[PDB]
């Protein structure tokens, strides 16, 4: 033919001329047409180079292609020679006639490619492209139908928005209106097969499967046997890469383990026994420790029954302290501290018995609701502030005002009474508690560089947990509002006890809470224990009118008090009002001339051969330090990577008695993250190098860490996360329905939508994944067959080591949170057919392409 329109067809029907995501098309997208003009007159053949945008050509209706028409007229577009100015613009819409909105477009192409001469590219027209798209529901974030968007919304402290899902459904359709998906279906994706509803009949919990992120299918046999190889790696991490050899994780703290196919938990504890031996051996038990994160009561039953493979967290211990100490009014009786936790401790005086737990005053998360609670006070009117509108200059002023405001008495966010609170946690028996790095340390600063307020406290109380506490625990009202708890000491059963060890008549500890700053003023009772009659006792903390002393200095009690002959301590309290304390606080301990350790070895307690996990005296030894938080920031030289302060102050961290260190997710983060923490990873097997260090720094300094912390005597576990990755930089076309965080579909303002087609990011993994992906399957199931025969509670069939996850894709993921990109990207046809390019391994459709580019 001569030269004319029909030059807008694509220059070939394949990916080198057309893009594409499995065959199908996006609106966002770009193409290489066969020719181009600027005025309907002389037609340029197009070069390899010179590709448009669709939206030029094709749009989802005549609504969209009036709007497009409109929108570029307005911003750059104009001129008054080809028909298309502002006054003949302003009218069009759906209804304007077809044939002058097929002929105002074609007059706009030949304008837009005026544009593009005089610009010497297609720069601002991809600019404006995008910016049109964010105005148009179907092409951009809103059509997803968000949770934000209903009226009077509340935004979450939390900063994630539960019910903002989509599920990946199976879609092997024939029918072009359905489309087909069908390299995304999946014969698994068991979701809530959570904590109790692990075989699908018990929902008595009622644990989401859904979090944030791309969520991992953990019912998928092969990810299972994958998660098997992920383990393994981190536990032998540094001899695996060649740095160095003694760089290796000894246990895991499990991230979201209330959100995940629980079968997971059991093959953890299943491959550790393998590899250590710890069922029925205290002492290989307890060097790979090991500890579920969870807020749900209903893990405890769940973990009792599997015999303990980790511990259970206690977070009604946390609820507990914050409710009764932690408010400015409205606090819970004190009374609280001894019911309200996983172990009653009123008389607590056997082993073996409770349930192997670990309890916290703060954690990273906890932190972030208080700081993302100030950001919501701050921005009222901003109804998506917790998503897209986020901005970190909002963090910045929220921590600014957290600083300030944590150092008042009549503090309005911050928590009361942060010292009493760390008190009951460090002397309650039947528990591994857990120190938080931003109670000791500025948590926005360089790395342990500001100490915290509260360092000199907590620090104190840590020392003598590890010189004290041990024995049996009393915990009793004196008053309405004021307990004394008190441990008796090691070997020191009960208060009627004489003591069985060297160190009985020298342990021991009694810690008075009060949470009424208005308390009068009177003598209290304590009873130390028939052990400690005739004993002089330290005043290792007492209140004063502006804080707290460590030395008895203008407080209501002297430094050193003796026991009568029974063990009763007699001392004098009454309500202050200060940054430290609202309320009243007393520590008292024995005084000894020397250094003093009641570790107990786990070597000298019962072994259970149906347990791993015991707790009793010897776990009670332990105490877990979070080594970082959410809002730690990026290192400004090599000597400030979290890992190489970390190393140099390994002596320090055993010197607090710190036994377990919890080390942040280390993996690859994704750089637009929020937070940049590890938690939204893009490589599970990359933790960094000298070039491209995380957070936290390289691998090989990690590994240096590690043995470090070692060397002075700790053991060490990664922050282990199977529950979701966040930044795959693949695209996928796959069937999707929208949810709740149960994967139930859900109507937002009366709509909804249910298997349709949405170009989600799922594909990555990055080179570490390529490489480590199943690499020690073999060599696993040469050593421990029995991993790769156990029936799975959830599926009833074996992990399955015969297919390497060298790259994730849809087909291993449950869904995604809300994506942000639009649930009309996808090019249908008039009649409602999906558009296809019959290309490659793209063979579900013949090619059907819109008219517009033939
Ligand atoms: O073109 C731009 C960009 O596009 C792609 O990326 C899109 C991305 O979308 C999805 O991930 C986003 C997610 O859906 C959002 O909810 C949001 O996640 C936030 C949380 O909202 C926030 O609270 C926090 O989450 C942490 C918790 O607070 C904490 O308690 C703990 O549990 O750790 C959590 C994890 O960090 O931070 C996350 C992360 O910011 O934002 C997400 C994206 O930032 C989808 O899952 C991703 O796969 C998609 O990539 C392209 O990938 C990208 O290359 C391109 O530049
Ligand atoms: O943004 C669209 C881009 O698509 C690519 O496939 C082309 O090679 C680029 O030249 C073009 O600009
Ligand atoms: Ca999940």
């Amino acid at each position: 033919m001569g030269p004319g329109t029909w030059e807008n067809m694509a220059f070939a029907q394949d990916s080198s001329a057309i893009n594409n995501i499995d065959g199908y098309l996006s609106y966002t997208d770009w193409y290489r047409p066969y020719g181009t003009s600027q005025d309907g007159k002389t037609w340029y053949k197009t070069t390899a180079m010179d590709w448009r945008p669709l939206l030029m050509y094709i749009w989802p209706s005549k609504d969209v292609q009036a709007q497009f028409i409109k929108y570029f007229v307005n911003n750059g577009y104009e001129n008054a020679n080809y028909g298309l100015t502002k006054d003949t613009v302003a009218n069009i819409n759906k209804d304007t006639n077809t044939t002058v909105l097929a002929n105002m477009a074609q007059n706009l192409r030949y304008v837009i490619e005026q544009s593009i001469a005089a610009n010497k590219g297609t720069s601002k027209l991809a600019n404006d492209i995008n910016s049109f798209a964010a105005t148009v529901p179907e092409l951009s974030a809103s059509s997803e139908l968000s949770l934000q968007s209903m009226p009077n919304y509340r935004p979450d402290k939390s900063g994630t928005i539960d019910s903002d899902q989509v599920i990946f459904v199976n879609n092997n359709s024939k029918d072009p209106r359905k489309g087909n998906t069908s390299y995304a279906d999946s014969n698994y994706r068991l979701m809530n097969r959570t904590i109790n509803n692990q075989a699908g009949n018990n929902n008595s919990d009622n644990s989401p499967e859904l979090l944030v992120g791309n969520d991992i299918d953990n019912s998928n046999p092969v990810v299972q046997a994958e998660n098997l190889n992920w383990e393994y790696f981190l536990l032998n991490y540094g001899k695996l890469m060649g740095y160095n050899p003694d760089g290796n994780f000894d246990g895991f703290r499990v991230d979201a383990a209330d959100n995940i196919d629980a079968d997971v938990l059991d093959q953890m504890g299943q491959l550790m026994n393998d590899m250590y031996h710890t069922k029925g051996n205290p002492q290989n038990a307890n060097d790979h420790l090991s500890y579920n994160e969870g807020y749900h009561s209903g893990a405890a039953q769940m973990l009792n029954e599997k015999g303990n493979p980790q511990l259970y967290m206690d977070s009604g211990e946390f609820y507990t302290l914050e409710n009764v100490l932690g408010r400015a009014n409205n606090r819970d009786n004190i009374g609280n501290l001894i019911t309200n936790s996983i172990v009653n401790r009123q008389n607590d005086t056997t082993e073996n018995e409770a349930t192997p737990n670990w309890s916290f005053v703060t954690n990273h998360d906890q932190r972030k609701n208080l700081i993302n609670r100030l950001i919501i006070k701050d921005h009222s009117n901003i109804p998506d502030i917790m998503g897209s509108a986020y901005k970190v200059e909002y963090a910045n002023q929220a921590w600014q005002e957290f600083y300030a405001d944590q150092e008042k008495t009549n503090k309005q966010y911050a928590q009361y009474n942060v010292p009493a609170q760390y008190a009951i946690l460090l002397s309650n028996k039947d528990t591994v508690p857990q120190v938080y790095y931003g109670d000791l340390y500025n948590e926005t600063a360089q790395y342990m560089q500001e100490k915290s307020i509260y360092y000199d406290a907590i620090t104190t109380l840590m020392r003598a947990r590890k010189q004290f506490v041990s024995g049996g625990q009393t915990m009793t009202k004196l008053n309405n509002n004021l307990l004394a708890s008190v441990r008796y000491g090691k070997g020191v059963v009960d208060a009627n006890s004489n003591g069985t060890d060297k160190l009985s008549r020298t342990s021991g500890m009694a810690v008075l809470v009060g949470n009424d700053s208005n308390m009068a003023q009177q003598s209290v009772a304590i009873n130390m224990g028939r052990a400690h009659a005739n004993q002089q006792y330290r005043n290792l903390i007492d209140t004063t009118e502006n804080g707290l002393t460590y030395d008895a200095d203008n407080s209501e009690n002297p430094a050193i008090l003796t026991t009568d002959s029974n063990g009763i301590l007699k001392v004098t309290v009454k309500g202050y009002s200060n940054p430290y304390v609202s309320g009243y606080l007393g520590v008292w301990v024995p005084v000894i001339s020397g250094d003093q350790d009641v570790t107990t070895n786990a070597s000298d307690v019962v072994a259970n051969k149906e347990k791993t996990f015991e707790s009793n005296a010897a776990l009670d030894s332990h105490m877990i330090y979070e080594d970082f938080s959410l809002f730690q920031p990026e290192p400004t030289s090599v000597e400030n990577h979290a890992y190489n302060v970390i190393a140099k102050n390994a002596s320090l961290f055993s010197d607090l008695g710190i036994t377990d260190f919890w080390m942040a997710p280390a993996y690859t983060p994704f750089g637009r993250s929020r937070y940049n923490e590890g938690y939204s990873m893009t490589d599970r097997y990359n933790l960094g190098t000298t070039a491209n260090p995380t957070k936290y720094g390289s691998g090989e300094e990690l590994a240096n860490t590690i043995a470090a912390l070692h060397k002075a005597g700790l053991k060490v576990q990664e922050d282990i996360v199977m529950n979701q990755m966040i930044g795959f930089s693949g695209q996928e076309a796959v069937t999707v329905t929208r949810t709740n965080n149960r994967g139930m579909q859900i109507h937002v303002n009366g709509q909804t939508y249910a298997n349709q087609i949405y170009f989600a990011y799922t594909t990555g993994g990055g080179n570490g994944q390529e490489t480590y992906g199943g690499k020690y399957l073999a060599e696993l199931q040469k050593n421990y067959p029995d991993l790769f025969t156990t029936k799975a509670i959830s599926t009833g069939v074996a992990p399955d080591p015969t297919v390497r996850i060298n790259k994730w894709s849809a087909k291993y993921q449950n869904g995604t949170s809300l994506q942000n990109i639009g649930i009309g990207l996808a090019v249908k046809l008039a009649n409602g057919d999906y558009a296809y390019l019959n290309s490659g391994d793209n063979k579900a459709f013949n090619t059907l392409l819109p008219t517009a580019i033939s």
